């Protein structure tokens, strides 16, 4: 499948695609304004991620930090990053469907669409200055709105024993996003597509 990812923010991002154990296509790469990369994904692919990074440096071979989202340091990232990252979720050809999300259960560092580019099912978007708002217990000096769980480490928010409800915190990003998850425990705003579709993923869509 096709993804390709637009930067339409007016700052750079260094863009990451990870399952968890090892990169997606090249696993990253520095998108300044208006610059779109697209990769290819795997059918069947269970559980993938695309992000932003934010404030990078790397080198020449790769390595490097971020001030949102570094996974361990690589430019191609094989894992996940650091909260606070906004992330597109999908997994593809399940039994028949594709099922895709945005989420803010590990913080928003950037804003973003993630809309399919073949018919049959409606795109997601959490576009709204949640880093302008965000409450000071959470925000992330190094930029972005970080999560209950990653700032206080609590079962309630991080959902731990497969038991918590909303909170303060979680209902703060889903006044200002109700179409992404803002909790583990959230009703779904997972969007069913036919397998095999492909996809665009804009930040900063509204810029």
């Amino acid at each position: 499948a096709t993804f390709e990812i637009v930067n339409r923010c007016s700052y750079t991002v260094w863009a990451a695609a990870s399952k968890g154990d090892a990169a997606l296509d090249a696993g990253g790469r520095q998108l300044n304004s208006g610059e779109s990369w697209t990769i290819n994904v795997e059918p069947g692919t269970k559980g993938g991620k695309i992000w932003a990074r934010t404030d990078c440096y790397f080198d020449d071979s790769g390595s490097g930090i971020c001030k949102t989202g570094d996974c361990g340091g690589l430019l191609r990232c094989k894992r996940f990053g650091r909260p606070p990252t906004t992330l597109a979720e999908f997994s593809l050809n399940q039994y028949g469907k594709d099922y895709i999300d945005i989420s803010n259960i590990k913080g928003f560092n950037v804003p973003m669409d993630f809309s399919p580019t073949t018919r049959g099912c409606r795109g997601v978007r959490c576009a709204a200055d949640i880093v302008g708002q965000c409450p000071a217990k959470l925000k992330a000096p190094g930029g972005g709105c970080n999560d209950a769980c990653t700032v206080f480490q609590t079962s309630e928010y991080c959902c731990t024993t497969g038991k918590c409800g909303p909170t303060e915190y979680s209902r703060f990003f889903k006044r200002l996003c109700p179409d992404a998850f803002s909790y583990v425990l959230d009703k779904p705003t997972t969007v069913t597509c036919p397998g095999s579709s492909n996809y665009r993923v804009t930040f900063c869509p509204t810029a």
